[PDB]
């Protein structure tokens, strides 16, 4: 068994203290262990984002633009965690794909069947106004010629809806797959927990103070050191059992979780944050059906 | 006579206290008093910009890429300035149109006749590479759409080229002709003395740090101010007779002026600013034909 003892998980890219060349036959490897794994992955994400906003006294009376949304099941948890907590919010779900029924007969949520461009964004801007806007991307078209078109969106999406607050979708192109330097908006580069096996995506995380937008550059460098920082988080830590976490699962991921877990508000009061935590957990897993 | 007394001049946009309703009569007013006034102009601005990148130790040993610069005929003066400092800059000239003659022969200045696009910066950064990059934009199509156009190509050449600084043409679209609200990149608003009559046009200086770039949005309202605060400056203070300033002119746009070459480096020691300043000013109009 691959055991160890860590005081705290990996929360963000630059904590990432060591690097792994990539190699190549990782691609061939089982990349998900859970179903509905990519739900998880995002209502964890997203849970942990908004949680922020709410400490942050941004979240209430906002309305949630989440673009790329179907089908969207977990977040209908979501929904209701914020619903149940008081927090009035309004979720507006867009994507051209088809939602999850379960999202339908909320007079909370609503949604848009709609592939969005830059002109779309600009009319709902207009209809949205003078709401505070909170922005979720998570489209997807890949090549990186895809990417820097996705990335290029999601750019305009800030720009045109101004928000508040963003999650972004967040993966950088591989190096011998360069085409060119570009630029993403600053903000922490939340790593996720239940990604898939040997996934370098992360999701970029920014509140918007003042009247400004803060970009930041994308070198090929930059995606060498990417790529080498998230082989080794993926390889070699995701694959260790943390034996000092007192914890029904001990696997890093677990550990991981646990600590974004921790940081949700809830309405019961728990003796502790081992209690909240496995609370939340069960509750997330029987609402995904996750055994 | 209209007298009185001031400390300082206002430098950048946001020093100028005061608004006056813009009354479109005053675009029937005679723009300029002095012959080739728009050199002088930029001659004055751009001395000031690239004094203080020597200050600040990045000068030396960069390549001025000056986009929008024919015919650039005070280019010649700016670039004999800094030869005969001994600051060792290579000048790159682009624009569509023929520059003065008198920039030919100079190993150190290289004139381009081409148009820029977002394709030709692109070959321009790879063959200037490895080099440091300072920008300076000119550029000129005018319609709103027309400055939309030129801001988003300005901010295209930072993105591209990649500078350690950069000055920028910058005159905020007019409120009754918005159109959209646009970014563009944060920089000290300079404001420049012998500007047109009533021109509400700055130049954006920027130093880049980092791998950062920061931007800002611009609105109507923005829009509002801008035009109000340029108002009152051309209209009621560049109008001015500053009485405790000794020195031969004592309008307005001299005492601007003087504030501006203070800051300019020479070899020859003067005993007084004044005695620096007059030098300068001597020289500058002795070299521009201005009497
Ligand atoms: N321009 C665009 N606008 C909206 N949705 C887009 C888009 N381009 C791609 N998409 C959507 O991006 C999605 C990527 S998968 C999204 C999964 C979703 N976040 C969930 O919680 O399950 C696809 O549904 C695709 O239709
Ligand atoms: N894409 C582009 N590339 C280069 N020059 C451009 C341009 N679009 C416009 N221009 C130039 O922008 C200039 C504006 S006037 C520039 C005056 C110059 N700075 C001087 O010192 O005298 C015009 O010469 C025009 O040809
Ligand atoms: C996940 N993943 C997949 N394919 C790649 N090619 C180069 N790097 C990678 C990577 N990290
Ligand atoms: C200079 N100038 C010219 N035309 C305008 N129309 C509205 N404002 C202006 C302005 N400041």
């Amino acid at each position: 068994m691959d055991v160890v003892s860590l005081d705290k998980p990996f929360m963000y890219f630059e904590e990432i203290d060591n690097e792994l060349d990539y190699e190549p036959e990782s691609a061939n490897e089982v990349a998900k262990k859970l179903p509905y794994q990519g739900q998880l992955k995002l209502l964890l994400g997203e849970l942990f984002f908004l949680s922020k906003l709410q400490r942050h006294g941004i979240l209430d009376g906002a309305t949630v633009v989440y673009i790329g949304s179907a089908p969207g099941t977990h977040i209908r948890y979501l929904r209701d965690h914020f619903y149940n907590l008081g927090v009035i919010i309004k979720w507006m779900l867009i994507d051209g794909r088809h939602h999850d029924p379960i999202l339908n007969g909320l007079r909370d949520v609503t949604l848009v069947t709609r592939f969005v461009d830059e002109e779309y964004l600009r009319s709902i801007k207009k209809q949205l106004h003078p709401s505070k806007i909170i922005l979720i991307s998570d489209v997807r078209s890949p090549s990186t010629a895809d990417l820097l078109s996705n990335y290029a969106l999601q750019n305009v999406m800030i720009s045109i809806l101004n928000p508040v607050a963003s999650s972004l979708k967040w993966r950088c192109p591989f190096p011998d797959q360069w085409i060119k330097d570009f630029y993403i908006p600053h903000g922490n580069k939340m790593l996720q927990p239940f990604a898939p096996s040997y996934s370098a995506e992360m999701r970029l995380l920014s509140i918007y103070t003042g009247e400004n937008m803060r970009l930041t550059r994308v070198t090929k460098s930059d995606a060498v050191n990417y790529e080498k920082k998230m082989y080794y988080l993926n390889k070699i830590v995701r694959n260790k059992v943390v034996v000092n976490f007192d914890y029904p699962n001990q696997e890093y991921d677990y550990f991981h979780m646990y600590f974004m877990l921790r940081t949700v508000y809830c309405n019961k009061t728990f003796p502790t944050t081992k209690a909240k935590v496995l609370f939340l957990q069960q509750s997330i897993f029987r609402f995904l059906n996750i055994p």
